[PDB]
């Protein structure tokens, strides 16, 4: 079990002015940390983040937060689950701030929410530097969904933040899992748009300087904004992803699909497999699902006979090609499922 912390520094909250906080679990005979971000759509406007707090509440306030939560997954501290880091010390960062990881804004007299995505993760690092984090050789912040985008729009300022700090030895790495979507044409942005104004939103310097004022937005796309990262960025992209397909509004009943809606996601896969060619660490398998590296069977999924666990390690391998330990995983078959390896 991974165990409660509430933030010391109160000022940095969830959407309610509850504050935010971290579970931990450590280790005490190892020099990696791992911090994950969890997941769980957004909302960007008053009357969609008040729907919001009735029905998601634990998604927008610590109040009703449990002291304890079960690591799984890369989170799991038993081999048998976890091949790759199994004796990490492991830290879930809650998502309660429903800005996908970007805001820096506070609660007040103008605001009937804060949102402090961006902060959260910078307290969390400060705070965890006096736990043993001062020791570590490896900081390896992942994060599943909305959780994936915010590894990429945040690992490279943990970086700046240690850096500052005066802690050059320790390695920043991000590992973003069902994050990396297509601004694509619907089967039949402006959210985003919508959110970065709600929230004030923060996205990487490089990527902001390059999009410049009121496109921001275009940082949230992972084939944006990762050709503009320094820290090694390892991409985990189921190539039909559900959540993909649920804003696409593709809907798969059961009856026979027909040509154009087959033509619709054939096309999906094959964009998808370009954007990631130049992604030297990658793992990407033809299957229909959504999310992967806390599930408990996250070991069963392999491409090309490597599993996630091996590619991961043989990602390590590679920042000390290597002989049968492939880094880059991405399944060429044109339908979902067509890897029998995908999940049921
Ligand atoms: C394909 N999909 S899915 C989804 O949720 N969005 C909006 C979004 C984009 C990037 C980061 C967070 C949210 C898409 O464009
Ligand atoms: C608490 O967090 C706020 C918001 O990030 C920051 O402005 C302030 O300096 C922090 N205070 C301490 C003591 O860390």
């Amino acid at each position: 079990d991974l165990r409660l912390h509430l933030l010391l520094n109160t000022s940095v909250t969830c959407n309610d002015g509850s504050p935010a906080g971290y579970y931990l679990k450590e280790s005490r005979g190892s020099r990696r940390w791992l911090l994950f971000l969890e997941g769980g759509w957004y909302c960007f406007n008053r009357e969609n983040c008040d729907s919001r707090y009735d029905t998601m509440r634990r998604l927008m306030s610590s109040r009703d937060w449990p002291r304890t939560r079960t690591g799984t997954g890369i989170l799991s501290s038993q081999p048998e689950e976890n091949p790759y880091w199994w004796n990490a010390n492991m830290v879930f960062i809650p998502y309660c701030s429903s800005d996908v990881w970007s805001g820096a804004s506070s609660k007040s007299e103008k605001n009937e929410y804060a949102f402090m995505g961006a902060l959260i993760i910078q307290e969390v690092v400060r705070e965890l530097l006096g736990r043993g984090l001062s020791g570590a050789k490896v900081l390896l912040l992942a994060g599943s969904s909305a959780g994936g985008t915010g590894v990429l729009l945040n690992v490279d300022r943990v970086a700046e933040q240690l850096e500052k700090l005066g802690y050059p030895a320790i390695q920043v790495r991000g590992l973003a899992d069902s994050g990396w979507f297509l601004d694509n044409k619907q089967y039949r942005t402006e959210a985003i748009r919508r959110g970065i104004r709600y929230w004030n939103g923060v996205v990487p310097e490089r990527c902001r300087r390059q999009f410049q004022e009121g496109e921001e937005w275009n940082c949230f796309f992972g084939y944006k904004v990762y050709p503009t990262l320094r820290s090694p960025v390892f991409v985990v992209q189921w190539l039909f992803d559900e959540a993909q397909l649920t804003v696409d509004n593709v809907h798969l009943t059961g009856q026979p699909v027909q040509e154009g809606l087959r033509l619709y996601i054939q096309n999906l896969g094959r964009e998808l497999r370009h954007t990631l060619k130049d992604v030297p660490a990658s793992f990407a398998p033809a299957c229909l699902s959504h999310e992967i590296i806390i599930r408990s069977h996250w070991t069963d999924v392999q491409v090309k006979g490597t599993s996630l666990p091996r590619a991961l390690h043989c990602w390590d391998r590679s920042l000390h090609p290597l002989k049968g330990c492939p880094v880059h995983l991405v399944d060429s078959c044109p339908w979902p499922h067509c890897n029998p390896s995908c999940p049921t």
